[PDB]
């Protein structure tokens, strides 16, 4: 799992609404948020309660300050006729031998348009727009320097402290709580699903299964709860009575073995 940033910015805000705004990862979890409004690094989640290094923080919140104006100064480049929307993606992940893999993607429209090719630093892509900002880009000075030195050197190392300081957090695996309920169906049938509450690790695998033969996963759909757990479901059509002779199986971390429900 990698460190990956949330940022997009918009031409046309809701009045009251961040110009700008951005997300901390640590891989599936949050705990960073910011905005222009208020415009402080204030950190979310069990990353409130992480033994913390004190004046980070505020350097977090100079390194997003310095992009929140880069991404405020691109709708200049923008000659068009809007309203505009540019969606950025950041972060590196500590790969083998010690190093990391920067990951810096840009979106117009949520179009992906931008990489930034650290083999010379600078940003890409063939569209017109794409070679206004990043020619605007190359014209902030520094700019692309407070880059590979973001990408390569603070990056990996906001990783390799919080991996330490909180590796917990992470490391923590949550089971799911079941319920197997099912509701009838169009006349002669009934659907079943598979109700799956608050559990971490996201990657969870449901099954389900034919009086003892097997069956396969139904419509499955998912979500996130607010603590920063998880939600899941998925459903399948079977025969009226002939739905007892089913089985449930949840396959997550946070339990020993695949596990059964019964009805």
């Amino acid at each position: 799992l990698s460190l990956l940033y949330h940022l997009t910015a918009v031409s046309s805000p809701a009045p009251g609404t961040p110009a700008f705004w951005v997300s901390g990862w640590l891989g599936p979890q949050q705990y960073l948020s910011y905005n222009s409004l208020r415009g402080e690094a204030e950190p979310c989640g069990a990353w409130v309660w992480e033994n913390q290094v004190s004046w980070y923080w505020e350097k977090e919140t100079t390194d997003l300050r310095i992009k929140e104006k880069l991404f405020l100064e691109a709708f200049k480049a923008l000659g068009g006729k809007g309203p505009y929307t540019l969606q950025g993606l950041l972060g590196c992940e500590l790969g083998p031998d010690n190093t990391s893999v920067p990951t810096a993607k840009f979106a117009l429209n949520g179009e992906e348009f931008m990489n930034f090719d650290l083999k010379q630093g600078t940003w890409g892509g063939d569209w017109p727009e794409a070679l206004a900002i990043s020619q605007r880009w190359q014209q902030q000075d520094k700019a692309a320097n407070k880059e590979l030195t973001f990408l390569l050197f603070s990056c990996p190392h906001r990783l390799r402290e919080h991996l330490e300081r909180g590796r917990g957090n992470l490391e923590w695996k949550e089971p799911p709580s079941m319920r197997l309920k099912a509701r009838p169906s169009s006349p002669g049938f009934s659907v079943l699903t598979c109700s799956a509450f608050s559990f971490y690790p996201p990657e969870l695998q449901l099954r389900f299964l034919r009086n003892g033969l097997a069956a396969g996963t139904g419509q499955g759909d998912f979500g996130p709860n607010s603590d920063g757990s998880f939600h899941a479901s998925s459903s399948l059509t079977v025969k009226s009575g002939d739905e007892h002779h089913y089985c449930c199986i949840v396959q997550h971390a946070g339990l020993a073995q695949p596990l059964r429900v019964e009805l």
